[PDB]
């Protein structure tokens, strides 16, 4: 199995789920071990957030100072004069995992506590959120909070992305700032042919967690979801790309 | 001087002009000497094609055939079947270099004459605009059709991404798209200090013409706007793109 043999290369633990909605297709690999989410949760947050506004009310601008800065305010650290509106927040969030953008949308949606009663309501009873960034990014192995599995993933953002919790211009939004994430170049993207689009939020933790989850649409034929985590047994260690990478090619192969 | 010791390692004839936009100070070596634009001028040809549409023009769909796809085309390819629409074929040409792609977009805005001509009312008296793709590449010495120069690029560059040759909206469009070019890496994008972001557009051509148009955004300040081009002596001479990334290099100490 290429997947053990990965897991042997890269000194880590995986867990995949992918699912071919076209087939109902599975590939699985550790599909219900926890691992923290890490910032994966940015795309859950969007979803709810969108299903709780119209489109018109995302455009409602967040005031804030260097107080709502934590440690990594890409796009949010530009305007903190001028603020943001909660669709500019969505999109930094996104795109850039502007940790400081997520808070703001956590805070307006009424916290982790929330997110997760949200979540429960959707018919995910496995993802937990706790903590708000970054330090949800801070789990111990056997620990539940902030955690997910690969299979709690791709059923949670498909049903947000491709099903029927969020309304069609809802689901575009969410689609297209996936689709134009900037993080992920070296992840799922990099384990796919050019020309299958892919829509993907990255993650990274401790214990060398490195995340990611997307749909990936092949060029005819119905979309790919997919969640490819992994974790290590240092709490300080490295995590390789590399290995989303070559984990994605596995799951391609294997589904077609 | 050191773009003459690099000029010297690579045995090639360099073209750079920077402009700080913050500052106005600029940075000069053969600003002014012509070389084959290559792929850079489908940055430019987006910049004509945003300006002519409305955004939600973008939209329409662009039915294609296997006679359209030319040498290179790794997102055309794939959907000879459904087509692709224009906003689509925009993403394909920028952060793929899609040959096809430019060539589609081309002709929806008239062609290349007709591009000559818009980039002449944008004040661009230099870049000319003749051939499809991928034949636009083949300039030998002393001709001038598809060439420009470094001072002519980063001038028509600038205009359209940052001043008033387009609406905020679709310079937004332009940037990110360039932003998240993938073919850049080992260019412009190498010689800029770590976490500045970066938008830019590479392209290559006979005569071992390698070329890297860019703006670059200090973490807070004005952006760089910058052309590096080069060319060598033999028709069929590599290139090497450490040489753009060293002169990046130089250029960045030199406006610091
Ligand atoms: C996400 O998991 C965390 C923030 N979002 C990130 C991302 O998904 O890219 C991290 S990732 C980590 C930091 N360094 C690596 C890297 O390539 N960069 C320099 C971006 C990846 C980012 C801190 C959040 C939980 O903090
Ligand atoms: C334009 O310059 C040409 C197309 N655009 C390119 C690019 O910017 O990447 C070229 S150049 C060259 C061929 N192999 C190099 C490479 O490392 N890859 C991207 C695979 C780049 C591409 C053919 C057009 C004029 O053909």
């Amino acid at each position: 199995d290429d997947f053990a043999k990965l897991e042997e290369q890269f000194d880590a633990k995986l867990g995949i789920f992918a699912l071919d909605t076209g087939t109902n297709r599975t590939v699985a690999y550790r599909p219900d071990e926890r691992f923290a989410f890490a910032s994966t949760i940015k795309a859950l947050t969007v979803g709810v957030l969108l299903q709780q506004k119209s489109i018109e009310d995302l455009n409602q601008r967040i005031t804030y100072t260097r107080d709502d800065l934590v440690n990594y305010n890409p796009i949010t650290e530009k305007h903190v004069d001028t603020g943001m509106t909660l669709k500019e927040l969505a999109d930094a969030s996104l795109r850039y995992s502007d940790n400081a953008a997520q808070n703001l949308i956590l805070k307006q949606i009424g916290g982790p506590e929330s997110l997760k009663k949200e979540l429960r309501k959707i018919g995910d009873e496995v993802t937990n959120p706790e903590r708000f960034s970054p330090e949800l990014n801070e789990v111990n192995p056997g620990e539940t909070q902030d955690t997910s599995t690969a299979r709690a993933l791709v059923t949670s953002l498909r049903a947000f992305a491709l099903e029927d919790k969020l309304p069609s211009e809802k689901r575009e939004l969410l689609i297209d700032w996936m689709k134009r994430n900037t993080t992920g170049d070296a992840l799922i993207r990099a384990g796919v042919p050019d020309g299958w689009e892919v829509a993907d939020k990255t993650g990274a933790a401790s214990y060398g967690t490195r995340n990611d989850i997307a749909i990936i649409w092949p060029p005819k034929g119905d979309p790919v979801v997919l969640a490819v985590l992994s974790s290590r047994d240092k709490k300080d260690a490295k995590y390789d790309d590399k290995l989303i990478a070559e984990a994605t090619k596995v799951v391609m192969k294997a589904l077609n």
